[PDB]
């Protein structure tokens, strides 16, 4: 319990629209504004009976949260109208819920959006109303490639929703949120690089400094044994690639470790790969921030020499950034779930499964999506390889750190790395309103 | 230098026609004959200046020997037309050869055993037409099933040899090979079982043993559990799906261990698996000899806790067919090459690979090829699944030690476990000349 987070105009201003008021809120960071700070330090800190929810199950886990369409009870193919049908599991709650927190709401498709609200004004506390009442708080990064819609779908989703993003669902408009955006970057001595975000953000490219860009197209490939670059790739399967061809001409022994699922848990989604598969000098990693204060989730490594084990479970160690050579052990992961307890008034969270392996995974090659909300001080962005779509560039550039470490394949560095301005609009809507 | 082998009349002849004459020599038994006591006694008390081969690499590790296509360097798709252009690595050597040995001669087809001939006729010492003049031993199981002859090489493989069995082949005919045939039973005494399955080899069974087979053909299953039992398929599919069945089900956790390859070896034919995956609980099959006189190739276990106390590396602790606890380390297998030295006059054996990996696999289910030349106490005889082949059953019949233990899946049965009679056929030529 403890007040170390430096309570600035925007921390202060979003967190009084949190807890004295019950508005509908909508906080928004870019990657290091304190969108999980902010959440978790209203949520350890709060008596106002509230449920914090995620939508992918790795999202779920790292919050501590509720994984929606097990809270919900929402098969994997609801619709507006199977919501109806819908029976609780858990019936006596949504009636005393005063609050409702979703973490990387960016990730949230319209449809799922509306299903929620017509879920909450059946069982809510005052039926009818939106959400039934319920004060909802969004989290999330606005600044985000939008929930995919398959081909399939596309033709009628295409005539229901104007984007798959959450704010153009119905449900959103007729809604009013107050609108928080979060500006300051803590612990972060990227200067002049957001600056320059904010820049292709807006009409403001000032080309002298987009080609100050074209400088870092180096080619010549090529990176080093030492210098820790990530490829973000669009694809599962061109990461998926680097990594095996990059674990393939490489000797040494290979360690295979095999997650452990006790009670329930869905693979996926697992934080940590089930299947980790090492060999001596592998670039890794890690996917938890560490209790003892030495590796957060997104902190690379190069796994080195593995003493053996004595007679508990056997370490990796692993050399660090910065060092750092420290033995990393296998993490327990759990998955919650929300309940009323009828004796006192109070909504308790139990934890239904646990899940066992070592927090790491191949980090010689990352997807866009699987390095959501994360920054590298050594990238490399590299080819689509079969379509760089609209608006896909200036997400990937903000999975960056500094610019003297991005390094680009193709000299692209053209007038499509604008923010998809879908987003663009509803930002410009909601700052000047 | 040992000298505790019991020289009964058949192994006194049969060494007798190895050593002091250069005669070609075919020896059979039926595996629990002294056929790999006899090799192994001859290999290492004698001054001939021999090599020994094996068709297979597994085969070839097991002797402490040389695959024959190592020795010839023949190319996998090597034909009797191509085998004339084949430079030998080893020129010099095939002129100071006295004696080639090569075991489990059963599983040798018969263009391979015509391709030895043709380069022994080549480069051989003094290399007329009996394989070049050097003397050959065969050493095999008759009682196992033909080598498997693909579906799109039958119709012209059908009219050179009118059969895949060695035999069959061209140079035999020409060949002079002395026969002798190991037929005492050597003890853990085979006592009605032996009899019952010479007397399906001649034909010559009585209704009496068929009903009194008929007794163990029962329907339903299970086992009890701790009493090891295994199911000899036709395939490698339905087999390895059982070994996975009985893995899945079961409770516990996953322990993944990788083989480690030094120098050059092959990935088709393996002693142990490459990643044995093992729970705790889980049936193994013990895949060697053991030095230190704890456990034998095939006998069968279950891996009990495994107690992973490392400071180079964890043991897993298995409970044999009687007891038990042994604690099963990795097991280092070497791939041999013969060459000849003027300087000590002989032939040596350099190693040039090597294999180290935990010595066991899975064993609910194995297929009837992959166990050849051994005994269980406790076997499942499915149906193949479906009719097996013509002959399978006689093969699947002679893995099993006694009738008391033999456990058929089905009561079909109703006689065609009949031996192979082209089998018969020579074994009758050759007992009778
Ligand atoms: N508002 C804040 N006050 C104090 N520290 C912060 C704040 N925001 C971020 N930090 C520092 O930055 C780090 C990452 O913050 P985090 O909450 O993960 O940002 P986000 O949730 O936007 O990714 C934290 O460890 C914290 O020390
Ligand atoms: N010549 C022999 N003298 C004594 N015991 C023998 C002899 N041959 C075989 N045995 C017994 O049979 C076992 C297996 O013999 P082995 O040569 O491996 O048979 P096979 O080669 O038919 O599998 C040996 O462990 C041994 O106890």
């Amino acid at each position: 319990m403890i007040q170390t987070v430096e309570f600035n105009e925007q921390f202060s201003k979003a967190l009084d629209l949190m807890e004295n008021t019950n508005k509908n809120v909508l906080i928004v960071g870019r990657a290091g504004t304190g969108k999980s700070t902010l959440l978790n330090y209203f949520r350890n800190n709060t008596k106002k009976k509230i449920a914090v929810l995620a939508p992918t199950g790795v999202a779920a886990v790292n919050i501590k949260g509720q994984t929606i369409h097990s809270f919900f009870n929402f098969k994997p193919d609801i619709t507006l109208s199977s919501v109806k049908d819908i029976k609780p599991k858990n019936k006596e709650i949504y009636k005393k819920l005063d609050a409702i927190v979703i973490d990387e709401v960016s990730m949230v498709r319209a449809d799922l959006f509306d299903c929620i609200n017509e879920f909450l004004k059946i069982h809510g506390k005052q039926p009818g109303e939106p959400f039934g009442g319920i004060q909802l708080i969004l989290i999330g990064d606005l600044y985000q490639l939008p929930p995919v819609v398959t081909s399939s779908e596309k033709k009628f989703f295409s005539q229901i929703y104007k984007s798959p993003f959450f704010f153009d669902s119905i449900s959103f408009n007729e809604a009013e949120f107050e609108f928080v955006e979060l500006e300051k970057v803590y612990r972060q001595k990227d200067e002049k690089f957001i600056k320059l975000l904010n820049a292709i953000r807006n009409k403001t490219i000032e080309e002298k400094d987009l080609e100050e860009l074209n400088k870092r197209y180096i080619p010549d490939f090529e990176p080093d044994e030492k210098e820790f670059y990530i490829y973000l790739t669009t694809t599962n399967e061109l990461a998926d690639k680097i990594n095996q061809q990059k674990l393939e001409k490489l000797k040494g022994k290979k360690y295979v470790y095999q997650g452990y699922i006790e009670g329930d848990f869905s693979e996926k989604d697992l934080p940590a790969p089930l299947e980790l598969v090492i060999k001596k000098g592998t670039q890794v990693m890690l996917l938890n921030n560490d209790y003892q204060g030495r590796w957060i989730n997104g902190s690379m490594g190069r796994v080195v020499d593995i003493e053996k084990v004595k007679g508990n479970e056997d370490i990796i160690w692993v050399e660090l950034e910065d060092g750092e050579e420290v033995p990393v052990q296998p993490y327990e992961w759990d998955m919650f779930e929300f309940y009323y307890d009828k004796a006192q008034k109070k909504i308790k969270s139990r934890t239904v499964g646990s899940y066992y392996q070592y927090p790491l995974k191949p980090a010689w090659a990352i997807t866009i999506h699987k390095s959501q909300g994360l920054t590298f001080d050594k990238v490399i962005i590299d080819i689509g390889r079969g379509t760089f779509s609209h608006g896909q560039l200036y997400v990937a550039l903000s999975r960056c750190r500094s610019l003297e470490g991005l390094v680009l394949k193709k000299p692209i560095s053209e007038k499509y790395i604008w923010l998809d301005k879908r987003v663009v609009s509803f930002l410009t809507k909601y700052q000047y309103k």
